[PDB]
């Protein structure tokens, strides 16, 4: 099938090319895919190097026995907004409804999906141990009510929903900046309602308001600072107090980032880029499938190779070859833990913060004592935690209290489960939970770090056979005895939960991701970080790129773009043919 | 003054010596005393080097103008309990009341006081937006009422104080273990009221136990494991609930660890005596470092190597005849490097200074010393910072707050009042935070770089305050701490701005960590041992209060010392310390 995109474990000593790319991630593999497809050197002369024993980054599908659909160990779903995955997913242009009538981009199928929401009548929040429908803010608002909850909020936002709350506090420091309420006062809309706020700003529009935004409360000890310089939880805080910031921090899933990042950011980030139109999907094939469509694209040209299990150590200027090739690089190939070189006129280091620090600190590139300015920009952003347990189940227990799909909230260390779905054969069915923020990755850690692992029991269509090859990959005992435990607590003593017959643990805070996902910091000029990423030094042929140093933090599209800017800016690309001239990317 | 201890920020090209000592922290200082002054080695032949421009590392002591008495921006107390600190502070021996019928240890005078507890009665407790006084749980208990808060206790522990419900936690688990209750049962007490839990267990007790205590709870997800396999924040929610966890970690402050780290370590580190106190040093607790610093130095050829930072360390060198390591070390005043050469190193420095090491060298190597380097990694570095905050006079005491801390569950966590200058009235605060991710709440804010301005105030010029241009806190920090403080004691007083403040943060490099905590899953009685000396072919050993069963303490860092000596110099036992101090297995 499409996922067996062969992989190099070997070595070529002494290999020669022009465009050494390191990481098979989503922006490697798309660096990779326009540079040959676009003829600007020839498949042998651009290559990709991985130390996984796969590729797709942070993008990880898996079938675990006995349930016949693909659960995500990293990224799950996209946004038809998100103009680059969107594209090469579903085909051009995005304007045809019909699927049939679109042109693909890449040969690979891939079936897109709607991504489940679920029933906010269903769905839990369970916070302070008072277990909410998802729906009471609603439902208490149309019989004219503020619903009660066990956070003392400020008067004034008594009654606010999480979602409500987040759209007022951006309003109110929006319209507080006068440039701001004049410029742009069409787009930032208080309705009749007391608890209805609304925003119409483009990605272009957030461009130009993120550096320029002043903080317009006189009182306040951040008074007259950008709010690019204020952390989200310093801003928050001062809008809502401790109490609101903790009934906001508390009430948000894996999508709402409320540590204290880069407000500026975090405002678009929390609202959206407009709208109108634009769901969530998914691939039925797993959503590393477009990982593998780009990668399967790359490798059909001839001399197109990804090296697997083979590291980046360090690269060098000082070599016997530097009247063909700028750059050594030295590999360690971990099958046989020997060395070998590559030379090459330019590098993509097409990986995150902490995999960057995982390199050969001392080379020219790296070395703090000449190039501080870099180190200060790879240091530009916070490296999120992120956790994620698949736990197959005989049957869908959760269905009891009618829950089909979407997920639960909770201020419990798990945070969140997603009701993934039941195979219809075998009933068999698999729930994935995702913490890692609020501490909640010192509480699992010690659990995730013991050594006794949860022992995998036969079920419908999962023989001991099967599910021994999952052995080493089990959670450990601990912490599916603990999350069964909060499970109960969540859901209540109304409905039994069986014990789970396989589990899936994935940790990636692990070398050399270090990271779920990326945060810029209060206080740095992003709109000149991002571009000065993309090639630090003026006389060097060394990019950086992928999800890390994007302004689309937490998303392919993050991954896509800033190796897209990459592309135009130093390899003498033109957008895609693919892609809409009016998809907006960057300053260049 | 006894604080001008002669520092050497110069260098020595090929310095040949025996005891290369890198860190001038507490148990650095000491073993370099313990070495000469039991004449194991000539003073010329046992050096101490240190990266910073002073001695003490985590202990340093601070005079603000305007206020004439010490601040602390690292530790600030004692316990008499714990013996080595308590003697070389106090003098022998500790039977003796009349501080003035005591022999001192060493010759710089110390003079000891109480540490202020404050009065519960005035002293705030601000969680969930209600403002109690601290005694408002013992209040409530004497009227027979169940004191209510915003936190959703289970039914069983509602009423209890925060020390009354650890003590509580701590005795149900204790007893759980049969051969825990049967063994120590009775140093193991519940009182007669439903709130009374105490304890009578020894350091030597916890020994014993902290290995063997099995979790007995047949409903928990923990059952049947070691206590020790268990992090705290795990078993505090398994026992009171996740709300029971936000009351207890909230409510802490004054060295109270809530985070998710060794529980069976834990245990001891909660409980603890009568008679023992907390007391300081008059002239500042670093007081401590500069009276062990300064006898190391009244034996001719002692020297403290300062603005002197190790870098690397190898056996591959041209002088292997009389030395088995050459040490290279970066002169800070000059950029240049020099080579020391000596027979035994001893690391006396925390986990964060042990990883800026050269890892690539043949110690530190991950593809030989793999168990080394899984050692290092055993303990957490708990982030820590202080701000000293300068006000004209003591707002506090509008409040009856005299003295002592209060605690919250906003960013700032505690505050401390330290004491008011009773010439000038100039009153210093403290404020202590960096658990609870507040760490990442005062980053951003500690990061700007517009710094608080000083301003002139009684006895302190601008001339004088200028001096502090560089450690202020910034504008940002100060403003979000002045408005979380008038938001905790309330709108009946009015707080002016301060003065001048002096910023600590003790996750700066070298330090990484305030202090340091056990994880869960380790051997900390085969751990320490295995620090004190990693590998059994090398004269190297690591010391200090980052591996020691007392972190969070002086005390910590002198026991691993004087556990390394007697091991592995070929001390005995001071004369000065009691045979029946506990020290270790050895
Ligand atoms: C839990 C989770 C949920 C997510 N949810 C979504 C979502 O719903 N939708 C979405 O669009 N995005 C989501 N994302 C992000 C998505 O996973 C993207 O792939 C991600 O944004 C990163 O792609 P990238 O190119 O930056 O590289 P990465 O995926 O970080 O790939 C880096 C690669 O570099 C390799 N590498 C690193 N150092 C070296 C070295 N020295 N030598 C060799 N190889 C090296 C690594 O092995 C790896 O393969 C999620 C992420 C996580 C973790
Ligand atoms: C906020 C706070 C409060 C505390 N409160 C108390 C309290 O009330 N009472 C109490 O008893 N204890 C307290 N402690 C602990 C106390 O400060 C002790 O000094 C501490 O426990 C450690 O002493 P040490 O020997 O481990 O070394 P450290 O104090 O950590 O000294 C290490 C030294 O090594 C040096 N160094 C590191 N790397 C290198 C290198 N490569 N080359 C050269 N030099 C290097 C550093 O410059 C430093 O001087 C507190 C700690 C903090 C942070």
């Amino acid at each position: 099938g499409n996922k067996n995109t062969p992989l190099n474990s070997g070595k070529h000593p002494d290999l020669k090319i022009e465009v050494a790319i390191i990481g098979a991630g989503t922006s490697g593999l798309y660096t990779a895919y326009r540079l040959v497809t676009d003829k600007k050197f020839k498949a042998h002369d651009v290559q990709i190097f991985d130390m996984n024993n796969k590729l797709g980054g942070r993008l990880e599908s898996v079938i675990m026995p006995g349930m016949n659909f693909w659960g995500e160990l990293g990224g799950m779903r996209y946004l038809t907004s998100q103009q680059i995955v969107t594209t090469l997913i579903e085909g051009y242009p995005l304007s045809e409804k019909d699927p049939n009538k679109r042109t693909p981009v890449l040969k690979d199928k891939m079936t897109p999906v709607p991504f489940p929401m679920g029933d906010p009548s269903k769905l839990l929040m369970y916070l302070r141990k008072e277990r909410f429908k998802q729906n009471a803010w609603n439902e208490a608002q149309k019989k004219g009510e503020k619903l009660p909850t066990r956070y003392y909020l400020n008067e004034n936002d008594l009654g606010f929903s999480s979602d409500q709350l987040f759209n007022k506090i951006i309003y109110d420091v929006l319209m507080a900046d006068p440039w701001v309420a004049e410029t742009y006062g069409s787009k930032i809309i208080k309705g009749s309602s007391v608890y209805d706020y609304s925003f119409k700003l483009t990605s272009r529009d957030w461009d130009d308001i993120k550096p320029k935004l002043v903080y317009n409360f006189p009182n306040s000890p951040y008074d007259q600072r950008k709010v690019n310089d204020i952390g989200f939880w310093n801003l928050i805080k001062d809008q809502v107090s401790q109490e609101g910031y903790e009934f906001l921090a508390n009430a948000g899933g894996y999508y709402s980032n409320t540590i204290n990042w880069n407000s500026a950011e975090a405002f678009p980030y929390m609202v959206g880029d407009f709208s109108a139109g634009t769901i969530y999907k998914t691939i039925e094939e797993g959503y590393d499938s477009i990982a593998y469509a780009v990668a399967n694209s790359y490798m059909e040209h001839e001399g197109a190779c990804i090296w697997s299990e083979n590291k980046l150590l360090t690269f060098t200027k000082d070599h016997p070859l530097t009247n063909t090739h700028k750059y050594e690089l030295t590999f360690l190939n971990l099958k046989t833990n020997t060395q070998w070189k590559v030379y090459a006129n330019s590098i993509v280091l097409a990986m995150p913060r902490k995999s960057l620090e995982l390199l050969d600190q001392n080379n020219f590139f790296f070395n703090i004592n000449k190039n501080s300015v870099l180190n200060n920009n790879i240091r530009s952003v916070i490296m999120e935690p992120a956790f994620k347990i698949l736990m197959g189940f005989e049957y869908p227990w959760w269905k009891e209290l009618g829950i089909d799909s979407g997920h639960s909230i909770t201020d419990l260390p798990m945070r969140q489960c997603y009701y993934f779905g039941t195979d219809p054969e075998t009933n068999n069915s698999m729930l994935l939970g995702s913490y890692g923020d609020m501490e909640t990755e010192t509480f699992w850690k010690a659990l995730s770090d013991d050594k006794v692992l949860f022992e995998v029991k036969a079920a419908k269509s999962a023989s001991l056979r099967e599910l021994h090859q999952l052995d080493d990959v089990q959670a450990t005992k601990l912490m599916v005895g603990e999350l069964m435990n909060q499970l109960r607590e969540l859901h209540g003593d109304t409905v039994t939960i069986p014990e789970p017959y396989v589990t899936y643990f994935k940790d990636w805070t692990d070398e050399p991701f270090g990271a779920g996902y990326h945060a810029w910091k209060a206080g740095f000029s992003v709109e000149n970080v991002m571009p000065y990423m993309r090639k630090p030094l003026t006389d060097e042929q060394i990019h950086i790129c992928g999800e890390a140093y994007s302004d689309q933090q937490g998303w392919v599209e993050g991954a896509f773009c800033e190796a897209e800017k990459m592309l135009q800016e130093y390899f003498g690309l033109d957008r895609p043919y693919w892609l809409s001239p009016d998809y907006y990317l960057g300053w260049e």
